């Protein structure tokens, strides 16, 4: 992988504002792009639930860097994502691609769907 700088516009919608920033990501290791999701996502969050929320829409639109690539690197950064969200306290279903931009929700302050009772 090239060191890729990539712009990440997140966009995250709480009590009755959207807060949308566009951060220059450069990661030449796609472990190193994962760890800085999970810096941006939990800064930013941060004092987003201390304004107080039912539930936040966020919205990560990637940039494209080059067709020939992005086919390519946009498919690699769904799998990226999907393992912040995890980390992050974030369910698969709340986690959605439409119009080149990631739209994920997430149920605020109590950040947990999954109440699983499961015998043996």
């Amino acid at each position: 992988m090239s060191g890729k700088k990539v712009e990440v516009q997140v966009k995250i919608t709480c009590n009755g504002k959207t807060y949308e920033r566009t951060y220059q990501l450069y990661a030449v290791r796609d472990e190193e792009l994962k760890e800085k999701l999970k810096k941006v996502l939990n800064e930013r969050m941060d004092p987003i639930k201390k304004l107080g929320c039912k539930r936040v829409r966020i919205s990560i639109r990637v940039k494209h860097s080059d067709a020939a690539e992005e086919k390519k690197e946009a498919k690699k950064f769904a799998a990226i994502l999907n393992k912040v969200f995890a980390e992050l306290g974030y369910n698969d279903s709340n986690v959605t691609w439409d119009g080149d931009t990631v739209t994920v929700e997430g149920q605020l302050e109590g950040v947990d769907l999954e109440h699983h009772h499961h015998h043996h």
